[PDB]
């Protein structure tokens, strides 16, 4: 294909450099394309990116779905988004240009929106997870919101701030760390 | 003193213009100094960079010392020290630079190396404040470096990730992460 050759190599760029580093200089010279054709449903080279952080939320937040069954519990659901939230190679291989795009973007109105509004899905997982838990009666969470913006950027902390060491010295810290944030709910 | 000179116009020109743009030769004639008084003492700017965090974090620790002092028990230096975090890193002027430069070296050996001894050095609060916490009853925890490895991430997960929402809320946010984390130690 080639509107979605292109992002999948804008794609590799943004993760393997950073969001001002990979250029739609490059983007195209790696791929082979027009200028204009960035153009259309790609806007801006922002649009073009704020398209892959939608794929990939998309596909990270499919995949969890082909994915949660494997626990019964709430409880277990959360211990096993976290720990795959390690593993995946949906969106959180990105963060780094994320942080990155939003500190030179965050002076525009047009970003600290849909930056926002891919944050709806991002802590959308948390807030089904802990609502369905109350319901189910596994703890008794008020703030749900509060609770689900929370875990998600503490977890996304723990993904992106220990990405050197050892997979399974994180995976355990990861597990380590849903025990006792769950452990403090109730 | 050269050196020291050579530390402070780096840090101003890299707080102006970011790391990418800011040049030996910049940092060179603005301290009145040479390419080769320079090689000397750092070698290369990543190097140089990365000495003027070691000076950061010093500073930052200090600073840490005489605001503790507002908390007599560690319950309290943790929402102390984690409020403190969010707080002046979201007027921290180097913030850039730094983002600017580790979203664009977490590939390098070279500097990835260090930048743990630096990163350890953070977590090191946490550790004081966990041991300490321990010996007073505050609460029990076995694994101390782990649980402050984790407080580290999570926290900065928090104050990295939550960067659209009003100052407040935040630290809304910030105190009831204390408040859960503190309490599943328990
Ligand atoms: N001249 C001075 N007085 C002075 C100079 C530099 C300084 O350095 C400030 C660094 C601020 C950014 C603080 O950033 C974080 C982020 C996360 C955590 C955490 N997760 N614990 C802790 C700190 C402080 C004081």
């Amino acid at each position: 294909n080639l509107k979605d050759k292109i992002l999948g190599v804008a794609k590799e760029l943004f993760i393997k450099n950073g969001y001002n580093a990979t250029t739609t200089g490059e983007i195209v010279k790696l791929s082979e394309s027009s200028k204009g054709n960035l153009y259309y449903h790609f806007k801006t080279k922002e649009n073009l990116f704020l398209e892959i952080l939608n794929i990939e939320e998309s596909k990270w937040q499919e995949q969890w779905k082909k994915e949660q069954i494997k626990a019964k519990t709430n409880r277990e659901k959360f211990y096993l988004y976290n720990e795959l939230s390690l593993t995946t190679e949906y969106y959180y291989p990105l963060q780094n240009a994320i942080i990155e795009f939003y500190t030179e973007y965050y002076k525009t109105n047009s970003i600290n929106e849909k930056m926002n509004k891919l944050e709806n899905k991002y802590i959308d997982a948390y807030h089904v997870i802990f609502k369905e838990g109350n319901l189910n009666g596994e703890w008794s969470i008020n703030d749900v919101n509060a609770v689900s913006k929370i875990a998600a950027n503490a977890v996304n902390g723990i993904v992106t701030f220990t990405h050197e060491q050892n997979i399974n010295e994180r995976i355990k810290l990861m597990n380590k760390f849903s025990q006792i944030f769950l452990n403090g709910l109730s």
